[PDB]
């Protein structure tokens, strides 16, 4: 079987549509999510053209082997679909309906300096490749693009399902391909991240802040190095949700800046100590005094400027 | 081959059944299932009706090439169903009755609001596409609903295996869709959650209430922020075994509490010693003594009221 | 091809035997072994029947094809079972012997109750569904029914591989169904659970012990309080190792009691503190040399109780 | 297609070979290793034989379906060999030479006792079983075993790959079966066991003898606990990395022994506090002064001890 | 089918490309990475060659099993490639033109010694086995080497894509074998080990130190454990990222030396109580002040040390 030939020189048109049945397992780490949809297809054969009238039949099904498909791949996928052709219909004019069932594991780039409260355009790629007898070239059906109500990605919200309708028409080991770009907007929910990490988070740091009304350097060295360690906890627990970036997330930024708080609190309880050991106590009240109020104002505001800087 | 023709324009009604085999995998983080489970398929195809009398033979067997099938498919699969034929069986009139026994991976979305007292309600949704010829409607026997006696469903209780009888009939992309839903109620084992994290959870906490009998500063300070580390610890593994939810589980709402009282309790630590340096221990006394108090009532009003909320 | 048709009224006797090559992968958590066997078959087909003379054979081999072979199926599987024909044997009286090389993941419940010293029968369920021209039984050929000397489950003793030579015959969806019980009886390799948990365990709880035998409360709340949070360490690490049970398990009522010690070891702890503060130390005395005698002894009674009740 | 005659009553000879392309996951846990490599088979089929004056050709190339080919198979493997067939050539006189490539996960147990200085020889049993016609024998081929220069197991040393020449040959299931072993001679990498396990383990008990030159029960208490709970995260760390065995591995034994050594330094510093708030310092200084000189001596001759047990 | 016969007695050269479409999951510990591709092939058959004149047809497209393709394979993958043709283009002279698109994991040894400083060359070997009639050779078509611009690989920055022009042609089992270098030049990501690793890492050093500042033993005895035992956690993440290595790596190095940093802060803190307890505390004093100098200094020495070795 070839393909069908052009009445005067003009490039094949296949048109496309993306219905997505099933949306899971966004994976943050590898990049990926997989899918359950329908692909529809669909072009001219005028071969396979008939007479409704003396074939007595308004449409005419096929077997995919009997007669010519164009080879419609994706671009971002980790294996090739696993696919199953659900119908083939011909109309007496020669155009062909063809639909397939598909899922598959898309590879597709995720943006984390917002994160958790990040957004993401995820994408599948729609490709078909020239042959030497005709150009091939792809084009969307907006009336069968769309998505399934019930369609949930956990721990996301889904936005929209659209296609950039002209495609991406360029030269690949010397025979031409035409590209589509098949939009997923998702949004991420944050709602967890809140009892489960940031307030637990703070609740420690402000636990390290009660040193700064202790005279006793034991149980302030206790306070502030006990719960440093419940930071760190935090912190690694944070990374192994996230893969490796080569830039600060918001909450790596806000993790990161809560050590120097660490830090700077231990410098403070040393020195205090220090002074009163040196029988210079009314100088270690006035730091710890002033160390109350500098600790939770100067948090305040590096965190005002950090949420300016990433939103 | 081709679909059975109607007599008069009725649509071909396809009789199914699912017979439970196997229940296995309840993955609660990626909302998932498996089954292995018998798919019984009926329907009339007059074009292989038979005289018995002639033929000799009460019922034909036939390879699922020979004959037309259904094209029947399951709406929430992670991939397509591994399926092997058992049997095809044609009485005379041409009754055509079609079995198969099935594994799939289904996906079904969890409500985690009352964990781990939880009740679910899994979906194993089956589909047929009309095809140009005529529509194609589904349909229960209930005669071949079921479940064997051993299914178990590790962590879990089975309580029924049942379908909706009525099919929902729609259109989708410019065809008749004809769906039913195979309902498998289950109810979560929670025997375990109570000595394993609950009341090792309840004696931590009681734990550092001690420090309420206690005048010493550096003993309190060790008493409430270790045992707030240990609540950290269940913290981390309770959400280790979820998913992220936009709402707060039953178990998450009492582990979030939990911190509060862990907090206030350093800040009575604090507020005791900070008044027994400044010469007020009378003062430290009464505070300390109403804590005695006021810790376990509100923790059990505070608990009422969740329960309450969530049941 | 149709079964061999039946001389009167007979059932057709299927004879069975499993001979295992590789057992592997006991998975505690999912309650499945994997299976590495050969399973052989053996019927009469009249119709097969060969004259030696005449032939100048004295057995035919054929492919599975070009004759008649009962649908065998394993029931407790997770997949259908990866097969591969090895022979196919023809006798003069038409005596089919039929051998293939399986491999299968099989699920299989398991009771921990008394673990880590708990023993398992693993099942391996045969099963044969009745056609509409004949019944179909099975049976055990006790010959073809074993195991290779190299058979090893890590972390297991096998003691023996048998069958129930009784099939269990019953209906599903009006036709008889065929069950044969292949058992393959394991028992738990406890050792290394006893230098790398129990006696660990033990360790730390005689070192929060020691507490009974010093008069400064700081140093005995460091070594309740350290000692404890090793202890829910192992108790975190024995629950991923298992599965989640609707009953205690012999190591899971030795973890949740030594919690109580713990817990009591606190109290007194905290009384001993409370009436030295007091001015009360000859009765603290008292309690604190009692506890020397009580909780060793408390121990060992409620030990010797658990280990009665459990086995 | 049927075995090939024998001429007077020999078996029939089938040359094996296996070449090495490459050697990967070796996991401890499980007990296996992949393997990706040649299996080169030969075998005399006199019905092959032709003229090359008439076929033209000096070699004849088959199809394996065209021709008879012995059912050659792996005795432990999990599931059946990936194979692909890269040649088949027959000789003038019927002489078959079959070059398949292949990748198996090989089952082979290991043994744990001197780890991580241990060395394993792990196994690959290629099998036929004899026809009815005749009896198949297997043999080496020397010339056809080998492996690549490249081949590299991460964690490991390769030190050989040769195959035991003579067959093991067998009646199972009342037929013979041959069976060649080929072995894979490894040898643990222990090096980074050293600054990674082995010296921060011997670091931390160190710390620990710090508290025989403190005479402050509070600081003791803290060195002897803390270091104690950072031996317990090493032997769990070390655990997850082995299956259970029915014996004590070399490490094991070694983590095992440091646990004496921390439970008689709690007695140490229990007897030195007690004694000293019963006045009688004295005493406890000689218990002290012994212990300074004991732990070492004592730590150093039952490592001599251990290592001659193990080595 | 049978190769193309030589004209005079020359090698069949088979013209070779890979075209890089993804890259993704490097995984460090198994030391392999995935890749999807286009895989061009391109050599002279003879007896394919036709007239363009008489034919009308410029390019002649078949199938796969129409013609004679040679059997390329790739030598360090882990299964054989996911490979579906995409093109089948013969020129009037006979000039063969193919094209598969592919998916395999990539099996491909690591350097760790600058990590995570670290750069690495990914091989991808390809190979074609001679046949009796003729010897094959495989070429390099500079052409049809490359990758898209979209390629990625997380955690890694992509370098170049090329390929070793001169193929290693050599002997294996008596027929020759050629085989081509393609080389994937990654450098790795190491921006985030900075907040998460590395300067974590080294503020709890630096609150180690504070004790060189403080008289009081029980505080710098918590002082320095607790950060010891945050020191081994990271050292633990470190180690799980990595597979094990008979060399030391860059981090591995620093994580060491850190270890020998607080063994010999312990000593001091140590040694200072002691003389204090003995009436020496000028000397105490005198040691200490040596060492607020001595251990920032021989960690800056040591660490320049260390970076000029690995780097
Ligand atoms: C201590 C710091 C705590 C973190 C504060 C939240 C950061 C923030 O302000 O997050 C902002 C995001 C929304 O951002 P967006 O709508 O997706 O940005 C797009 C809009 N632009 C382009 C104009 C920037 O979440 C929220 O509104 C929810 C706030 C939850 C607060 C929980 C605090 C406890
Ligand atoms: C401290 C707080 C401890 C948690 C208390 C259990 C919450 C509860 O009361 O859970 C209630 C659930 C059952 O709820 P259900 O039948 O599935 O709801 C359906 C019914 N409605 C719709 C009317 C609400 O479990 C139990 O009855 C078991 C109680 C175990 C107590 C263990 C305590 C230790
Ligand atoms: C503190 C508590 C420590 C645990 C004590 C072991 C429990 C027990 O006694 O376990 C008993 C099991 C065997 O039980 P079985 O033969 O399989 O039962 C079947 C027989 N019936 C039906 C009559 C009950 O192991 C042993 O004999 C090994 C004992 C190892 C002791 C390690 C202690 C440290
Ligand atoms: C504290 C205890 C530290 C452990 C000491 C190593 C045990 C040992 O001596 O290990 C010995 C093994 C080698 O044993 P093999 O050659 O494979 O045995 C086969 C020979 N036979 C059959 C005669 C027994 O490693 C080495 O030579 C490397 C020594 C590394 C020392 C690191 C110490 C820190
Ligand atoms: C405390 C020690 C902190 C680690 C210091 C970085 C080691 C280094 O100097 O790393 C050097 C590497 C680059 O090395 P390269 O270009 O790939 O080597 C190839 C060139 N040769 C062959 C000539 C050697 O990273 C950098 O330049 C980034 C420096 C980041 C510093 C973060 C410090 C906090
Ligand atoms: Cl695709
Ligand atoms: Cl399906
Ligand atoms: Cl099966
Ligand atoms: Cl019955
Ligand atoms: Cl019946
Ligand atoms: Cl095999
Ligand atoms: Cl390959
Ligand atoms: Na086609
Ligand atoms: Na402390
Ligand atoms: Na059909
Ligand atoms: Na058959
Ligand atoms: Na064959
Ligand atoms: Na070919």
């Amino acid at each position: 079987v070839s393909p069908p030939p052009p009445i005067a020189d003009e490039p094949l048109t296949v048109n496309t549509g993306i219905y997505l049945i099933e949306s899971y397992s966004l994976d943050d780490k590898a990049e990926t999510f997989k899918v359950n949809a329908f692909l529809s297809l669909s072009w001219k054969d005028r071969r396979l053209a008939f007479d409704p009238v003396r074939s007595g039949v308004r449409v005419k099904t096929y077997e995919p082997e009997a007669i010519w498909i164009p080879e419609i791949r994706f671009v971002n996928v980790e294996n090739a679909r696993d696919a199953d052709v659900v119908d083939i219909s011909v109309s007496p004019d020669g155009t062909v309906q063809y639909l397939e069932r598909f899922s598959a594991r898309v590879l597709s780039p995720l943006d984390f300096r917002r994160y958790p409260f990040d957004s993401q355009t995820l994408h599948i790629y729609l490709i078909v490749r020239s042959v030497d007898t005709r150009n091939i070239v792809l084009a969307v059906d907006l009336e069968k693009v769309g998505k399934n109500d019930d369609v949930f990605l956990t721990g996301w919200d889904i936005e929209s399902f659209t296609a950039v309708v002209k495609p991406a028409n360029f030269a690949l080991e010397d025979r031409l391909e035409s590209k589509l770009d098949y939009q997923l907007r998702i949004s991420r929910c944050y709602f967890s991240y809140i009892p489960n990490i940031i307030l637990p988070m703070l609740f420690i740091l402000f636990i390290s802040w009660t040193a700064f009304w202790s005279t006793s350097y034991e149980a302030n060295v206790t306070l502030v190095v006990s719960t440093l360690i419940a930071h760190i906890a935090f912190n690694i627990l944070v990374e192994t949700n996230l893969p490796k970036t080569p830039y600060m997330t918001y909450t790596g930024a806000i993790i990161f800046m809560i050590y120097l708080f660490y830090f700077v609190a231990v410098i403070e309880v040393t020195v205090q100590h220090y002074l009163k050991v040196e029988s210079q106590p009314a100088r270690a009240a006035s730091i710890t005094r002033a160390s109350r109020i500098a600790f939770p104002v100067v948090f305040l505001l590096a965190n005002i400027i950090l949420a300016f800087l990433f939103f």
